[PDB]
Formats: C-alpha cells, structure tokens, sequence
C-alpha cells in the first residue's frame, strides 16, 4: 500500500495518479507544468512506502505505451531515504536520445536496502513533459499539452513549449493563439510542417517566434520583450493546412491552454 510523492510543480495533464499503483504496465499518467517549460535537476516521482521496510528490488515504468513526444528525463537517478530529507544514491542513468514509449526500470538489491522512501530524481535539464506507467516494490485521441507559463514582467520572457500523446506520419502546421478575458481567441504565430514557413499576428511580431523540434516532437513559443497587453491563455493547435492554421476554423486539434500573465 506504497503512496505516490512527486515534485508540487506538475500538472497531470492526462490519466490519473491512481494508473501508477494498478500493477498495470498499459496504464500512466502524463505530466506537463504550468511554470516552466523544462524539468529540470531535483524533480522527482516515487513512493512513500509508508513505513521502514527491507527492499530487495524495484521494478519502475517510464515513459507509456505507443509514440508522441519525448516524454521521459535524459539522466536522473535512483536514490532512498528513511526521513524524507536525507537521500542516498542507488544508481544512476543516461538514457540520452532514447525514442519515446516505455521503458521497464528493473533492478535487484543484493542485500535489502531499507527505506521508507524511494524514488527517481531528474540530474539534467529535460523537456517538461513526462510520462510514468507503474511503481513498485519487491519485498521478501492525439491530445496536445502546452507546459510553461505563469507570471512574468513587463520586459521579460517566457518560453512556451507543447507535446503531443502520438506521433503521426503526416507533415502538420502548428499554431498559437491566445484569448484574453472575454476578447475573441486571436491568432498570434503558425509553423508549417518543416519549419521553413513562419507567420505572426501583427501584435507579436519581432517579439515572439515560433520554431519546432521534429525529433522532440515540440513546438515552441519565445515570448520576449513582454507586455501586459500579452497577459492571456495560450493554446497551441495543429492544421493539416499551413495557410489554415492562422484562423479559428482551421485546427484540427487544440491544446489544453496555459495562463501567461505579465506584471507592470
Ligand atoms: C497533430 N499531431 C500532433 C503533432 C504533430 N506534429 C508535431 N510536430 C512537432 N514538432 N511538435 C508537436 N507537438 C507535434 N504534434 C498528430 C496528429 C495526428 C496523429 C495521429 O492520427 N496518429 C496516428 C497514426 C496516423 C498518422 O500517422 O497520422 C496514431 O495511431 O498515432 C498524431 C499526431
Ligand atoms: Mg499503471
Ligand atoms: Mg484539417
């Protein structure tokens, strides 16, 4: 009857924390964060095993079924605590340019460790879109989801970023737009497939810029030079039209949105 603990900065953006104990391996959850548009060193996602017990083991599973985005860290560790704040190092992992999908972390202790706590820690920057399928102990419906956001000031920048749950074999152009309180969704700046063709709304340009990794499978927003007139949610959405992508009837899908808000 182990617990989940994780760092406070995400957002589920789909399943619930529930698919990570099911003993499940088809089941997950996938994060984003509404704060940053990276995970970055010290995130972490494990459990309180809710007591002192002796482990002979872990099996944790990374990443969920199928492609999309990339969706697990680069380098992150294993490590154990009995109090929650003093942690020792297991093993370490660099799963560096590994394609997206699970990964079945499994590993045998030869003598017992004892923990209260258990857990994968992130040691390097890393998109900020995660997704994990089951944690355990042994013991004797393309949806796309923007991270980053928040508030900034006047002056300053932010960067947006947005994930997709599959990959397609088709080229799609990729879009923001933003709505403000009670004003009309407005077009703010489209990508076409390959990245060569750019537009922007007449309000952003030379401010903002669009740009998307193919590899990654992101597409990203540079805010720079912000002002409170930007303060708005923020939806990224895909057209199979470039020329499309730019008006409200034109995506075929649509982002879950991110609140950008800009200070005087
Ligand atoms: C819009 N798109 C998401 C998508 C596409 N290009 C991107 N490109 C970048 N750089 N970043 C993204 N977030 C991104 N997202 C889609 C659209 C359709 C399907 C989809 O229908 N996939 C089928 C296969 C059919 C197909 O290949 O279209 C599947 O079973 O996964 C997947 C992703
Ligand atoms: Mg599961
Ligand atoms: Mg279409």
């Amino acid at each position: 009857n182990p617990s989940l603990i994780r760092s406070e900065s995400w957002s589920v953006a789909s399943g619930n924390e529930a698919n990570l104990l099911d003993g499940d391996d088809n089941t997950g959850v996938w994060y984003k964060n509404h704060h940053h548009w990276e995970s970055l060193a010290g995130e972490f996602i494990g459990l309180d095993l809710g007591k002192e017990i002796k482990l002979d083991g872990i099996r944790f599973v990374i990443g969920k079924n199928g492609g999309g985005s990339s969706d697990k860290w680069n380098k992150f560790k294993l490590e154990y605590s009995l109090d929650n704040e003093s942690w020792t190092t297991i093993k370490e992992y660099d799963k560096t340019g590994a394609p997206a999908g699970k990964d079945v972390i499994e590993e045998s202790f030869e003598t017992p460790i004892s923990a209260k706590y258990i857990r994968l820690t992130n040691l390097e920057a890393a998109p900020a879109h995660l997704t994990f399928s089951e944690f355990a102990i042994v013991s004797d419906q393309v949806q796309l989801v923007e991270s980053g956001g928040g508030l900034v000031q006047a002056g300053g920048s932010l960067r947006l970023s947005c994930a997709a749950s599959r990959r397609s074999s088709r080229s799609w152009a990729m879009a923001w737009f933003r709505q403000a309180p009670g004003k009309e969704r407005e077009f703010v700046a489209k990508i076409s497939g390959d990245g060569r063709l750019t537009t922007y709304g007449d309000s952003v340009k030379g401010r903002f810029t669009i740009s998307r990794d193919n590899a990654e499978y992101l597409v990203y927003l540079q805010m720079d030079s912000l002002k409170p007139e930007d303060t708005a949610v923020y939806y990224c959405a895909a057209d199979d039209n470039y020329v499309t992508a730019s008006w409200r009837s034109g995506p075929d899908y649509w982002g879950q949105g991110t609140q950008v808000t800009v200070s005087s």
